[PDB]
């Protein structure tokens, strides 16, 4: 019952992410379907790619069009499916596509659940090769599907990713 | 999961959805789903040196002749995520033999909005000789170390067998 | 999933039904049950170059004294998915000492409907000395790096122990 | 490597030195190794849904009647890493009927000075009877799907029989 | 000891591959020294990116830059690295690159080690999506490399596999 | 052959290491022999712990004991059994167990590898997770067999990693 997540404690210095595709995973994308409380395969892509974190979206949120927001969490180690892990937000991966602006949240667990990622306040602080594994990632996984493209756009920052999250929030209510 | 929020297809039996149980080369250990639970619940450890030839579960809201769901093996290459849903295009039937009577299996692909790879699979004679192969070999055999079981392939069911099977199993249902 | 749906066992204590949080050879988190949610909460990420040495879970409708459900440690040797549900014979317990008092794993093996193999194990010392040493070692060292967070590892619980640490949990549950 | 500086052992046949060539676990896809170059070749890509129930090796500096060093099962749980050496005690031997004769393939175990755990298992009934019966499994059924292939399992062959076996290969080849 | 091991029993119809990387492998690239005959890190790669088949080189073989010809196994499990697997070359996937011409064989397990591939004589033989797969990996495996960019140009058919094939057999002379 | 891999190419601020066991592998033990070339199963261990790092040795070196210096790589992927790779060392864990003084060199792949390590020159520039992580491997895995034990002492800085190894070059001349 995703009804039961709470957004976070104190959003949107912390938001609980639910769980769909863990790190490492293929691109293969899975959508969660409020009602069942399943998730639902939505498309197998064929770059031969694999997913730079643990990927999922934020409850009680609305982006622009109409979906929760979504977040790549960028540790290592993978997660469960379906899970929900606090974190902190740091940033946003600001894209362009074929339907317009598609923007997702960067965010790392929270510090009580790991000392590691302590100091990461924006996504400046992450290691310069992580940042670039994320934005190629989303920048070419759509490569082989016919005509669908992606222009990665300038960052945005800690702050930016707070104003984000409070506007989807706010969105949905 | 709640498993009254899926449909058993858009329009069955030309699709219908899978819950899937166990991932293509998954061990072979027996997951079955509980419908009120919306858990997956060990039924059985098997222990043939054998790996899931696809990717392995039943579609809600269906009964055969035994009182379960019926069962699809879906025949792509990736393994998928345990308790997923996934929609597909029923293409034939494996037809058995057991211990306690008839025991057959339909046998998918994943429909044509989630990949164009399975675009022009409409039958089970459509897929490669070998895949079908691995399918009743596998089931065939995985059940071979269990004392006193026994198991025998029949005549494979087509495409169109597979659909009336599924309506049979709609109507045994409702 | 729905926990009130998933019962405490058909014979309690003589078996229980585990949710599998993390799987044998994973490698160590911590996570809560919501059980408003039915979801896995993260708890901790630990850090100690550690696998866990069986399938570990909790028992729904259980309460210790320190307010959560048990916790088992199913020793089989093959990962379960996280999130299904496995059927057990608890055969003794890993007492232990922490920071925060008393800390009691059951210790169980795959009900016999399962799988034979474990069908004439019914107390820890039925099993391997170096998979019960394994179990130790695991609990007594994987927390090494948390601040302040010591084990020391008592007298194992035979399957009497067991049976009534379970009973006790059943009862402080209501 | 330089098979060359490899000994048969310390006092065959009561342990011989094994070359991994595929671990337990691993997807059917012979490998031999080619002894003037120390590399493992690609020999055949088997397509049953099956896994090594063992790790997979030869002895060096032996020969069987058909031409070929012996194989070795080694029937640990671990994966061993494919080209490694391993010390290993003799159990027994499977012996099989297939289209080009007899083939008989050596048991063993893991000497006792890598580990205590196989120290008393001198004969292949020590072993339990599952990882038996898992072991004549794949090597009866892993070529089902090669056109024309077929094997039959014949009587096991016990300790003194894989003595012998082991002997008269290092004897045939000088 | 790579000299024992042959480029093929009939080159350029067979052509013997030392294994470097599996399909599915997170690309690290080597250097073969050939006489401690061990594979040498020379290159860890950091796009979210895996091998489209198994990868390795022909022994006793010299391209115009002076290395062994490279040559992409389009099978689908993954084998040993260090292992030898004899191949039916089918094509070639020609690219520019910063250092100019970059040539890479496509080859399929040759038919006495597997019927499945036994009626793929020409790269147009393959799935046209493998193809693209394969593509798309040497496209831009080297995108968060500073500077490194790569354009693919015009695949070589059969005959042109076996013509370069020879000529850097011949080269190595 | 081992004779014709070099200590490395300017030795002790770079070093080869022939790797043995990869990161997150099982305690089981491989000893690589000299003459063979191949790595020897020399014991199986119990503990449920994986190898927190690549692990391997240094050729042409020679400790007190009497065998090459090992090296633990505290890198993140795995890497071939038996492949090379050139490191920075960068520190030493230094530890006392039953046989007397046991001292474990800790190295990052060199930056011609990669540039994920570039500013990691002493141990203490590690992550403390990551030297807790090694030091609790080494203490902890042989904790079931019998009479063995292991106390770690004070760690090594860059500068005694590289006496250390001068020390053990100079040895084995």
């Amino acid at each position: 019952n995703i009804d039961a997540i709470s957004i976070g404690s104190n959003p949107p210095e912390d938001v609980n992410v639910i769980i769909e595709v863990p790190v490492g995973g293929q691109p293969i994308k899975y959508e969660m379907d409020k009602k069942a409380g399943a998730l639902i395969v939505d498309r197998f892509l064929y770059t031969p790619m694999t997913y730079p974190g643990n990927y999922g979206f934020v409850p009680h949120t609305l982006s622009e069009d109409g979906d929760p927001i979504d977040v790549l969490v960028c540790n290592t180690r993978p997660l469960i499916p379906g899970c929900v892990i606090n974190v902190r937000p740091i940033g946003v991966l600001v894209m362009e596509d074929n339907s317009g602006k598609d923007e997702k949240i960067i965010a790392v667990p929270s510090p009580h659940l790991t000392r590691r990622y302590e100091k990461i306040h924006d996504y400046t602080d992450m290691p310069e090769i992580t940042l670039k594994q994320i934005a190629h990632f989303f920048e070419h996984y759509k490569d082989l599907e016919p005509g669908k493209w992606v222009k990665i756009g300038d960052w945005g920052d800690e702050d930016y990713a707070r104003k984000f999250i409070v506007e989807a929030i706010e969105r949905a209510k």
